DNA sequence: CCAGGTCAGAGTGACCTG
DNA sequence: TCAGGTCACTCTGACCTG
């Protein structure tokens, strides 16, 4: 049983680097592609589980990029 | 003239608070509907009109605390 | 003025293809 | 293998109706 890296969730596989699910697969490829402003509107060390991954974007990508992600 | 939940430019009493648009509608489809809101910061997240939309379960606790009721 | 109703848009992610 | 595409779904709030 493969476990995403990010949120935890199920891991589908290997995605831009990191193993990761379904959810931040698509999230890490919107966020970096995008012109988005991210602010945590807590002290930037949010959890990031299945049921609230969706509350901080800002952390979900800092997470992304902490471990390593990359589009190429 | 602001909302006291998220400092928005409130449109009226609503609830029993001075509120904005947003706030009104969120209040209500918390309280009634099921919701499964959960924290992931300390339960003292910021609440402003940037980032209302990141923490629901402390936009409504701070309905809550300003004394907002359907009744 | 306020409560209740509504729908189009943004964000999400399960599912598919090669 | 994994990157790219897609679309129905949830949440939101500006706008409407009584
Ligand atoms: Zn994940
Ligand atoms: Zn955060
Ligand atoms: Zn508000
Ligand atoms: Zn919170």
């Amino acid at each position: 049983q493969k476990v995403c890296l990010i949120c935890g969730d199920e891991a589908s596989g290997c995605h831009y680097g990191v193993l990761t699910c379904e959810g931040c697969k698509a999230f890490f490829k919107r966020a970096v592609e995008g012109q988005h402003n991210y602010l945590c509107a807590g002290r930037n060390d949010c959890i990031i589980d299945k049921i609230r991954r969706k509350n901080c974007p800002a952390c979900r990508l800092r997470k992304c990029l902490q471990a390593g992600m990359t589009l190429g």
